[PDB]
């Protein structure tokens, strides 16, 4: 769902502010002229080929990622001198900012952070991706709120395909050590600030910072370490419409399904952070994806005894999909409620994405790009149901009606 454009960036976005300076170019705050959504825009100067090759390597990696702790990539632009990434806008709050102010984290609060970092590494490694550059500067809190999740915001040195995995593990140990005592390691040495920190924490740090890569613990081992399990131990409460929406998602038309996915991608950390929190609570192996078993066990834990046949059908649909699991954004798309999304300002977001040339109408050529043969069948069915004009295209009024109709 991540398209590349060749037009002028500034035709779609207002550049509202410069946010900072990266190694390969600046980052700006951008505002979509039509939807008024805010993004971070990462500018990468195509000055040298070694760098240019990194830029596209990063783009190909980021297209694969969908995780609560990983920054979203929405689209890209490219001209002669630059490549631009249109990305999720986070806060400017760095991981160690509170240490500058208040000192070292408590172990409970440090564990909350480490669980998120470990989960992201696990997710990446499970995709056969190594980050290779997990320095503290590559993280940002998604918002200024104290409840904010942490996000990895840069994948410039990441590689799709180990000694590399062990380096990611090592990097996480450096961060953990710093969170707990307020200074970096080697500038495992437990001294005046460590006299009060738990033996569980020391043991984990010891496993993460093992000098010989081959004796270093795996990401699975870190996640299952007593320090993580004990300190972050907490019960899950479904929303009132969650299961209804979940079982209904599959029967929606293909355009509405994509629209909900785009909407979910924009609201995940605010309007629907309830659903995000439910996803995370259900994902007990912290893999960033849900198996049918996680959902079943989760429901049983909640109090459901005899699972209704229509929920069993959802479970089987998950088992039998592309992989046997449901991704983070797909779960959000399937659970989000019309009370949240059925608003012109929200629905305009996916409409503007579909309406590539900004015509005000979605054409067949645009749908052909959107739907990745029998794809022509789907487009035909779509237009038969949605094009109440007969003009062969979908305008915003027709789109809003499609989003609001109850009949499958
Ligand atoms: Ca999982
Ligand atoms: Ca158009
Ligand atoms: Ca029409």
């Amino acid at each position: 769902l991540i398209l590349c454009h060749s037009g002028k960036l500034e035709d779609k976005y207002i550049i509202d502010e410069k946010l900072g300076q990266g190694t390969y170019g600046c980052v700006y705050k951008g505002i979509d002229k039509v939807t008024n959504q805010l993004y971070a825009i990462k500018e990468e100067k195509k000055d040298r080929l070694k760098n240019i090759n990194r830029f596209f390597q990063e783009i190909e990696i980021m297209k694969k990622l969908d995780h609560p702790n990983i920054v979203k990539l929405y689209e890209t632009y490219e001209n002669d001198n630059y490549i631009y990434l249109i990305m999720e806008l986070c806060s400017g709050r760095e991981l160690f900012d509170s240490i500058i102010e208040n000192g070292s984290f408590t172990e409970k609060n440090a564990a909350t952070i480490m669980k998120q970092i470990f989960s992201a590494i696990f997710y990446l490694h499970s995709l056969n991706i190594v980050h290779r550059d997990l320095k503290p500067e590559n993280f940002l809190f998604q918002s200024e709120n104290k409840d904010s999740l942490l996000k990895i915001i840069d994948f410039g040195l990441s590689k799709n395909l180990k000694y590399d995995k062990k380096c990611d593990i090592w990097s996480s140990g450096v961060i953990m050590y710093t969170l707990l005592c307020g200074y970096p390691p080697f500038y495992c040495f437990y001294e005046n600030d460590w006299g009060s920190i738990s033996s569980d924490a020391k043991n984990l740090i010891t496993k993460l910072l093992t000098y010989n890569p081959n004796e270093r613990c795996t990401i699975e081992e870190a996640l299952n370490h007593p320090w993580i399990t004990q300190m972050t131990k907490s019960h899950v409460e479904l929303s009132s419409t969650l299961l209804k929406n979940l079982k209904n998602f599959k029967k929606e038309n293909e355009l509405k399904k994509i629209a909900l996915t785009i909407i979910a991608k924009h609201l995940c950390d605010v309007e629907i952070n309830n659903l995000r929190n439910i996803f995370i609570a259900l994902d007990v192996d912290n893999s960033g994806t849900l198996s049918s078993q996680e959902i079943l066990d989760g429901l049983k834990k909640i109090g459901y005894q005899k699972i209704p046949p229509d929920i069993h059908q959802v479970l089987r649909d998950i088992d039998s999909n592309a992989s046997g699991q449901i991704h983070y954004t797909d779960f959000l798309a399937a659970t989000i409620d019309k009370q949240t999304y059925l608003k012109k300002e929200v629905c305009l977001i996916p409409f503007k994405f579909f309406d590539i040339d900004g015509n005000g109408k979605i054409s067949v050529e645009e749908l052909k790009r959107i739907f990745g043969p029998l794809i022509d069948k789907a487009i035909d069915s779509l237009l038969q149901e949605v094009d109440l004009n007969g003009d062969g295209e979908i305008d915003f009024h027709e789109f809003m009606l499609m989003m609001s109709k109850l009949e499958h």
